[PDB]
């Protein structure tokens, strides 16, 4: 059967990897939201947007306005390094637009365009559990999206639509290479180094790569996890356990 996806941020890492995923079966349509497009397939849709800006949104609402969704995967989202006292107000400002309000607007604007028994899965954290260090804004985000999370699927119930989020622990994706590299660079320790040390932080002892991410966002879209809603899904090799 034909089904439609949308997903927010599928140019890069876990969205990339989810959005090759739904490709597979060519009577399924992903409509990508990023900033800059990726790959190319005929069932995949780019529409273009800086998802910190709201009329842009409104921009990508209008395009899709006739177009009924099986799936959502909300994987926009940045990471900008900084206790309170070290981030400043604008960036705090831009990790919230990006990793909160975008989902905001999408879903608020997507009233109608939600199929009964659709899934949403939001891009959470092992920070929608715990903090680290120097991550103020992110956690903070985070926390948002864990219990906005559990709202959508206390209101959304009513017509079978579900919403879980995946907490990854770190994952191995353009933007978690580049803060590590500048790490490195800022520590003096070569990339490989660094990288071993943040292994060392998970009882598996290892990063994820974003498609193992993916997988669990497929299960959760998929019609084999129609009894899962309000959770939030640990993927983060032991770290919340510890």
């Amino acid at each position: 059967a034909m089904a439609n996806y949308l997903v927010t941020g599928g140019s890069k890492g876990i969205g990339k990897a989810v959005v090759e995923l739904l490709l597979q079966n060519k009577n399924h349509t992903v409509i990508n939201i990023d900033i800059q497009q990726s790959f190319s397939a005929e069932n995949l849709k780019f529409i273009k947007a800086d998802l910190t800006k709201q009329q842009d949104i409104t921009n990508v609402l209008d395009i899709i306005k006739n177009v009924s969704f099986d799936g959502i995967f909300l994987n926009a989202g940045i990471l900008i390094k900084g206790s309170i006292f070290d981030i400043d107000i604008e960036s705090i400002k831009k990790v919230l637009d990006l990793n909160v309000w975008s989902s905001i607007y999408f879903i608020k604007g997507l009233e109608n365009n939600l199929k009964v028994g659709a899934s949403i899965v939001f891009n959470g954290s092992d920070q929608c559990f715990i903090a680290k260090p120097n991550s103020f804004a992110y956690t903070l985000s985070k926390g948002a999206i864990a219990q906005m999370t559990k709202s959508l699927a206390l209101d959304l119930a009513k017509y079978q639509i579900r919403v879980n989020t995946v907490c990854p622990g770190t994952v191995d994706t353009d933007l978690y290479r580049n803060l590590i590299q500048k790490y490195a660079n800022n520590v003096g320790i070569s990339f490989d180094e660094a990288q071993k040390q943040e292994e060392k932080e998970f009882p598996l002892n290892r990063i994820a790569q974003p498609q193992e991410i993916a997988e669990l966002v497929i299960f959760l879209l998929s019609d084999k996890s129609k009894f899962m809603t309000g959770g939030l899904i640990p993927i983060d090799g032991g770290y919340t356990a510890q």
